[PDB]
């Protein structure tokens, strides 16, 4: 049994001891350092070897690892400082797997054309409307940026729909997440270093946004395109199916956790699973549902010891990145 | 000392407007009066204040939505669908058919009290497969591991056993037959909303949201369908002769065309998430809803559009700066049913 | 290959199922087509999931305290404080936050208090403040969002959605000082003892306005014990008035409440001291046998607010034979459905 | 078109860009929380907190105008900017015992107010350790082998039964020192007492007691302690606990402060037992809050700064910050940031 006793600060500043004694401090800090063995143990198990086909078929050419990792966020997360360290994962290729909304997927593309402000959250909304500020949190996104997202989008949907016309080409949310991640064609993008690095990005709900909005005045135009996503729930599905073992790392909740979480139902659960959101489970939501719930469903093994850190992911996220994946990239080099 | 702190704790303070609302709670010293003691939690505070406020905002829409306006009285989704002086659309999340809410729900679509219903995949598939076996009552500390073994799922504290699964794949496979079918055929494009119409038209039970939404002409729009045991069902499905396409595109012009060409919109959200930034969405097109209640447990500190104030969405134009939005923060279990009872019974009691 | 792909998936989704208990409850909600019923609609809140449950099992555990306390029981029929208070077969520990107070819910708090259905109070200072300060001024309604600047500099303090101008706490001090005065006086030349129970009764006495649920505690003999009585305004006017407020003596008779009761039932809304401090008094005779929580704590951050009630059965301050429910939600938007399902049935029918 | 094409104005030249922290540039810990001002949300909150210490801290060294000595305790030194100190007694049951104790050892902050169970566990750890359990743990399973839960820590009862032996003879030379020496006991004059019996450098309470740094706690009857107090009366009627010279105590050091500092984890009576002392000098200069409070029932608990604002208890010129966190996850960095910052630069 482990010992109650925070770190001693008379020992000097080491944030690396500190954060390890977070496992001796109690409460959310122990789950901390849980998250940080579980993530650790499947970075460790994604670099051995294993029996089988190294090959799995969505993207064409994805090679297989002796563990998947699904990486899930919100929108939020992407539209606050969080997408650095999301976009670090992907660029050195240490997930498999993303899942996101139509928000995480424009407001990282955005972000390559305009910046997002530091406002805050007691901000008048009449006010804001008038001066074409929107507020998301404590975060200001000039309309402006939209504005130049709409100029940068359309060109490439009238490429996609000729496409769509002339080789009977059949669009899906990663199809059209991989197309955009090449166009925006920025090292800053996780959209960029998701196509670069064959990650597939999921967004069953993609119509959601301002992608939403610009496909709908697109199809004015000659009829629009069409997004099936019936096929890329085939792909999510079978990545789980045909994975050695899977872990899973969500930030936030809603269809991106399920989602996930559903995938890897076809394998009768995940190996590895930790949930860092902040909902809580007296509302019987599957958001703030505690990951035994996820059990119950064969959503998550038996065998499998997950955690959940009850915190706000702009303010854990970034430290488990450097306890973890960013440990990982300093020790092969 | 004593005359510095008396400085500090004894200010003298402005007088309050003539029109001020005293706090006082109902005295049941004048008997139990259900009615009365819900109109006296305007002057209650905190939450209770909210509810009635929220009371307010629907009966407006109720009312305004009886009303004769000006221009165009079709809408082009679905085909033939009239138009009334406000458009309401419903959302709730999953959990929300999961519970008895679902009964709540029925009610009003049942009576053509809502023009448009947003829900994710769950909210769907709940309501179709509760005709076909009901959920139980559990608790929420049960354990996974001994649920899984009886193939007992659990969603907070209700059961739904896997059975139910079973026996909504029994149903669905065949009625997916025949969609793919008329795909080949008949060159004809699925969207989620096409898709619960007809779910709807075959569960064919005086029971299910689904049915009557289908009977009243009522679209049930979900852009994450797949997420689900129907997205499970699909993905089995595909492997039999390709499968069905669910275009998300079509259904997105239907939804934004709808609040475009309303004369009045008013949003009832009952949780977060896709169908409440779905429906906010839809009325930015129209610089903004007339009346919006939410009735969430979201909070704001994380930033999350789900736990945001409805203040954040006038920032964006998806409320009007004119509308005065109401959030009451709690279970929707709680206050959907009471709302119900001051609101839409009421609307129905008064017409018949 | 795609054959075993989809033969894989398919024995994990479609995995059979055990049979339910015979006596399982199906989820049903209420159904308008039989008309709006209130009652019915909340008793069907036991078939309706979530919160809902929790409602419908939190209005039989109070049923079962009130039907209980009617009944006849053995032994020693008086308690010791309040001298002459009469002992029932259960005693309701009634406890409440001091927001509650500044809410529409002191009327539903009043009425209890009143018609002598809870036997011993729990409260913080603004609890006891607020209520006595309501029988000089009024509390207004506001909003959530006015700005705190502006209204300081108008003398408006906020308190949620509410406003309680600063007029009130100046009327406040003019009623209390020399209440204050004559209690040092015996202080002083009696050689009395004052607790914040004591001083609770006396300003409950003084007030002599039916409104006050201080003035329904102190004529039905139920002492209101408040630990901190320090924290706020009382405290503020006791920081200009020489008395001393023994809170050992405050502890004795709350502990000596709780291990002398037949039975005990705990009501508490909301956290904190008032919560602790009742589960503690419990604790003493190895804790409750029915309890009530209505509140909005979480249990991630391991606070005592959030905690849960099998926590609390953990220390023995609620009893293993206990089956206590917790409905998380606002005070204001459950408490006063609760008094209509339980407390104002059973005047009602008596 | 017209509504979602809309053109925005010109942001302030100063405004701060959305930019994380790049983990190509490598793992450097005090970069990393820099940039949490840039990140957003509650880590925006984090850097605004630091920000806001590290004020009380700097100006708490420098020179100031007046008396430099307080009444309570009588020899107390005054300084440019009195720092109260406020949390729950959870944190002390969790490792953010030895990140306070380190705050008090160093007297880096002046004032402090707990709850009963905030000294209790202080000192019980002392005698027998804590331990790391978990939360989903069945009640009647842990009552039937003795074993106390609070989150997912456990605290044997033998931990308690330890406690009692220890305190018994402490509260009868209380009562003695009562009865002859006419003296009259206080919640923060017995806190004080039971730092110096405890004799030990890991005590929060044995540092305070050394560093003449005051601990009020109004309701100090309310846990073991009281449990004892309860069970010790029965000897010969026990001890009296004055809570008003308590209240005249900590008021009076508002009052008589240069400048004050508020940093509140968790809410309860410690953190409007605080406010409250500053609002008899027209509010504190710099405040921050940590707890997981929401504003939607109306508590006081989760009431944001902006309130405190309207009551006079936090200044108009003050720019309070509230992080939404568990302070286990927040607090022991925010140390690192400042707190153990400041002692290693002096
Ligand atoms: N405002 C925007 O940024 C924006 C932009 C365009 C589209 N959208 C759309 O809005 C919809 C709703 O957003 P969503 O579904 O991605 O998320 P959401 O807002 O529904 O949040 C889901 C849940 O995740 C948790 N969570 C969120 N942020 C968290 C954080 N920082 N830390 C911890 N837990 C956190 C909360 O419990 C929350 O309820 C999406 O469909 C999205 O496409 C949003
Ligand atoms: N657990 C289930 O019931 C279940 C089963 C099948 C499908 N799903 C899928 O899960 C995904 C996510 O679920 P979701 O988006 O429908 O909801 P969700 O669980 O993400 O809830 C979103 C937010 O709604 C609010 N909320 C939830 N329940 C509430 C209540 N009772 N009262 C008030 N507010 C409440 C909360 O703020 C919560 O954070 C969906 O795509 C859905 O199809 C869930
Ligand atoms: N602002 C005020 O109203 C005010 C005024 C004067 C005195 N005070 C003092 O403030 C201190 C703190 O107040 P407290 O200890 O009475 O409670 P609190 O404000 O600390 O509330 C504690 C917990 O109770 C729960 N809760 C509170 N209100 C609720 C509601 N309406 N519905 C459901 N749950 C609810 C929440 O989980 C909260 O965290 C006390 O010492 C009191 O005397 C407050
Ligand atoms: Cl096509």
């Amino acid at each position: 049994s482990t010992i109650i006793k925070g770190y001693d600060f008379n020992e000097g500043i080491n944030y690396d001891a500190l954060l390890d004694q977070y496992m001796s401090t109690g409460f959310q800090a122990s789950h901390f350092a849980q998250a940080v063995q579980q993530i650790n143990t499947m970075l460790t198990i994604r670099e051995e070897q294993f029996e089988g086909d190294h090959t799995l078929p969505y993207p064409e050419g994805k090679q297989k690892r002796a563990c998947t990792i699904f990486l899930g966020y919100t929108s939020n997360l992407v539209t606050s400082g969080v997408r650095e360290n999301i976009r670090y994962l992907v660029e050195h290729d240490l997930v498999d797997c993303i899942v996101t909304s139509a928000g995480g997927v424009e407001e990282d593309l955005i972000k390559c054309l305009a910046p997002s402000y530091l406002g805050a959250f007691d901000l008048d909304g009449k006010t804001l409307r008038h001066n074409g500020l929107n507020r998301a949190g404590n975060i200001i996104i000039p309309n402006n940026n939209y504005c130049q997202f709409e100029d940068w989008l359309m060109p490439i949907l009238d490429s996609c729909e000729l496409e769509q016309k002339n080789n009977d080409f059949s669009w899906t949310p990663s199809k059209l997440i991989d197309r955009l991640g090449a166009e925006i064609n920025d090292k800053r993008s996780i959209c960029y270093w998701a196509h670069r690095n064959r990650i597939p990005v999921f967004s069953p709900a993609l119509t959601d946004g301002s992608i939403g909005d610009m496909l709908y005045f697109h199809s004015f135009r000659n009829g629009g395109i069409k997004l099936d996503i019936v096929e890329d729930l085939r792909h999510i599905n079978t990545m789980a199916v045909r994975s050695n073992r899977t872990g899973v790392i969500l930030l936030g909740g809603g269809v991106m956790k399920h989602h996930i979480n559903n995938a890897n139902l076809m394998r009768n659960g995940s190996d590895y699973a930790v949930y860092v959101n902040t909902g809580q489970e007296f509302d019987g939501s599957d958001s703030g549902a505690r990951p035994d719930e996820a059990v119950s469903w064969g959503k998550v093994r038996s065998d499998c010891r997950p955690v959940k850190i009850y915190a706000d992911a702009t303010l854990v996220f970034p430290l488990l990145v450097a306890k973890t994946f960013a440990r990982h990239v300093q020790q092969k080099h």
